[PDB]
């Protein structure tokens, strides 16, 4: 009837969805037939072929843990939206599902865009997702025509869905085209969503609407509108309790943040996601007490996605290559989602994000190297060979002179690598890119705050797998999420001191297993 | 001893000063004829053998650029110190002069030590140097026991010259040990010294001594004391006023400061040189009106000295090789000089120290690249075997969207190199050694004001020498310098732009040529 809020869903089919599936299938599997493994990740999801992005349908539900992800299964970069699927009994052994949507509906037809999943009162999973129509009906040049869809699996196994239609729809002249990423929870009594938009006046915001059955929606206000009025959009909007140090609730608003300039070592990405800590009386505004503050520091990450489980929030995010060259795409992929984190608030009252505990199970071995220390300007090798191994390391930042220091990654014999150091003349943590031969080069730092570099030491956990680094600083109080598209041939790592001293207090390193998506692997 | 100040120089000779240089010579000439020439540089001042660090007794006197340096002519490590000697009629062309001085005084007997040159009222050049003994009489353990001391030169050449002695002895009560680095000047009707003092409470100082006739000397007062009580000692003084093309003149003191820790970007280098801007009234203290900033944000840069010739300040640094490893000094020679730099003042009223414009006359050739845009993160190769040359080239700021971009150097078959980029996250001019396969590493930062990073263009202008790079800023509104040990085979040069584009205005090259101080007999090419 042309309420913004429809009173029962409007259910618009107008393709096979079956038949637009068995497409989409072939499409990934003409891909992943003629894969190269070179930089596929072993422990990372991943399509098995084709583009990804935004990790979707986040959920534990019945024994299982289930991603779906924004999957372009006909090329490695990005196009037509459609939702794939991977489950796991256990976090480290993974199976390829079916595709789980493709567009079949009216208000989609140009795309199945992100959305989550959410278990309601009787124990039942919902889905809720965004339907894409460009708004000229042709291409992205005249914008984004974007509305709220529903949907609810048909199995179990979550292996198929009935889709129920839309049940928000776009008013069109109090929006900018971007409409889009909801997420349902209840909090007391009430069920709330909230999505991301660019309001008429082109600020970002986070709607708030209420409901009762899950299904019909009421309109309840602005929950949160960003203060830089260079954000026009706040795509992946994220909501959600998080228990502090002394055992009280603060809410933990996320987003990813398109328009923000550059500043500094902050929001150095096309856009940047990150969140800000505060309170909120449940039906009103969020009432920020944090500044801004990234998610991950790194090169490559965009689109968190977090769920609850057991009074877990844990969160995916995806590692978005924005930049040019993608050296990937030429091999019948493209794009990985980060290892899953939980998300907890640290004794100074900031995020912490390290990986989740079961990651420790994908630990094949221990090499304890013991205590290392290097006393002047050089470099030893830890690995000769590294395809996927996590690094744990505590360095002495008291006794160490050196300037800079830390592990060269993917160090290979035409000299590349990729650089993981504290730098002390900006008391930081970097990932640096310059000596990489293939991908888009720069590097990302993360700050430390004056207490952690009064503490005198500095915790890493680095985990490399045959694309990408990821580095947990000081137990995920900061990460730093980047491509490494090493070269050819033996992939060293090596610990680095640059002109002074380096103590390192512990050195471990862990051979990684496979989480068994990438199927038999070579070597 | 409040007569430290004799009226008369005192003369103590005790070794003859014509053998010390006989014996100096043949360990210079031994090291040059075994040098190895890989990182040896062939448009910068070294010795043809073994080890050098401060510029001396610098001037320009009866047609002929002169530049002196400590030496040590038996190692290529600091050791018993003596003064070497290159000269030149247009700063291109340098002769190697006689070893000038070697230690025969009892007053300097464990090393002649730095010094400067001045003319006097009639003309003729006078030299100033510090005389050094161990404070124990036999090593440093005991510390530094030092005093002032002049000669004439033999010759309008200056091939020799006479010691008369010391002029300034060390009221050892009143300081601790330090007490080093004359420059002597005029303002006025009247005659300046000042040098480098560690005060008893150990502050870094200057002191200031006049004289009416430049051999007897006065004390006034302490002209400076750092203000921060970290920093023990000012070595290598200079002061000087500095025009702007307003009319006006600033007083510029510098001095090689020894112990500032570290801070940011700041003060990196074991022991760091550079300079205040302020005021002056002769007699009085300076008036600093500037925080302290560095000569030279590079690796590799210390104990600058600068002297005036018609108008122009001009200046030289000794390229400090501090941290191991220092792979040249395997090679029968040690450290090097900067280029010449004038100083001047810029329009935000800082000095600026470009390269003095005869070094123009080192380019044999231009390869105009005209101008070059990299739409994307990428590399381009200028160069594949760049031994010495000159890199001109304008950034376009305003349209490149490049995080961090520039010059790799000396980049080596093995994937070394060294960086020499803009970084756009921190707004600095950077040289990288990270990736390099020889020597220490690490990085230097050198800050661009909020004005430049505002402007539209950006000005690097790079001289690439075998073991080394210097880099000028926006015209020399800052410098790096650092030494850059390449590895074998061919070393490119590569245009880089990362994670954007680049948009260069002008790009060239200048092969450099040799100033002719590498010249070994032994050495075949052949
Ligand atoms: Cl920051
Ligand atoms: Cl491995
Ligand atoms: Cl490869
Ligand atoms: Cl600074
Ligand atoms: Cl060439
Ligand atoms: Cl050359």
């Amino acid at each position: 009837m042309t309420d913004f809020t429809p009173e029962t869903p409007v259910l618009t089919p107008i393709r096979d969805h079956a038949a637009e599936l068995a497409k989409a299938e072939a499409g990934v599997a003409e891909m992943a037939a003629k894969r190269n493994n070179r930089w596929y990740p072993k422990y990372h999801i991943a399509s098995n072929g084709g583009w990804i992005n935004d990790p979707n349908g986040l959920c534990f539900y019945k024994g299982r843990w289930h991603v779906f992800y924004q999957l372009h299964p006909y090329g490695t970069q990005w196009g037509p939206m459609h939702w794939g699927h991977v489950s796991s009994t256990d976090m480290l052994n993974w199976k390829r599902e079916p595709i789980m949507f493709a567009p079949s509906l009216e208000q989609e037809k140009d795309g199945v865009f992100s959305g989550s999943a959410v278990i309601d009162d009787n124990g039942d999973l919902r889905f809720y997702y965004t339907g894409h129509r460009w708004a000229n009906g042709h291409d992205n040049t005249g914008g984004d025509w974007q509305v709220q869809m529903t949907a609810l699996p048909d199995n179990d196994e979550l292996t198929s869905a009935t889709k129920q239609g839309m049940i928000i729809d776009c008013p069109t002249d109090k929006v900018d085209h971007h409409y889009r990423d909801p997420k349902v929870w209840k909090t007391g009594d009430t069920w709330y969503m909230t999505f991301g938009v660019s309001s008429a006046d082109k600020r970002g915001q986070m709607w708030l609407f209420s409901s009762k059955d899950m299904v019909r929606w009421e309109y309840e206000r602005v929950l949160f509108q960003h203060p830089d009025p260079d954000v026009f959009m706040l795509e992946c909007p994220d909501f959600s309790p998080i228990k502090d140090k002394d055992g009280n609730e603060k809410w933990v608003i996320g987003f990813s943040a398109m328009g923000s300039k550059p500043s500094g070592f902050m929001n150095r990405n096309v856009s940047n996601a990150g969140y800000m800590i505060g309170t909120w009386e449940p039906g009103g505004e969020f009432k920020p007490e944090t500044e801004f503050r990234l998610w991950d520091c790194g090169h490559n990450y965009y689109a968190p996605q977090s769920f609850n489980v057991d009074g877990r929030q844990i969160v995916y995010g995806w590692m978005s290559p924005f930049v040019q060259p993608i050296p990937m795409e030429d091999d019948g992929w493209c794009g990985q989602l980060t290892l899953p984190r939980e998300i907890t608030l640290g004794d100074d009252g900031d995020v912490v994000t390290a990986p989740v505990a079961e990651m420790e199970g994908l630990r094949e071995d221990t090499l304890d190297h013991g205590s290392v220390t290097l006393d002047m300007d050089g470099e030893q090798i830890i690995a000769d060979d590294a395809e996927a191994v996590e690094i744990e390391m505590t360095i002495d930042l008291a006794a160490s002179t050196a300037e800079r220091a830390g592990l060269k990654i993917h160090a290979t014999e035409d000299g590349a690598y990729t650089y993981v150091a504290y730098d002390g003349q900006i008391g930081r943590v970097v990932v640096d890119r310059q000596a990489m031969a293939n991908g888009d080069r720069g590097y990302r730092a993360a700050p430390l705050t004056d207490a952690e570099l009064a503490s005198g030491k500095l915790d890493l956990r680095v985990f490399v797998d045959r694309g990408s680094v990821e580095v947990y600083v000081n137990g995920g109080h900061q990460v730093l999420s980047s491509y490494s598209y090493a070269s050819e041939g033996p992939r060293a790592i090596k610990l680095v001191a640059e002109s002074g001293s380096l103590k390192v207090d512990s050195l471990k390193l862990h051979h990684m297993k496979s989480i068994g998506l990438e199927l038999e692997h070579h070597h």
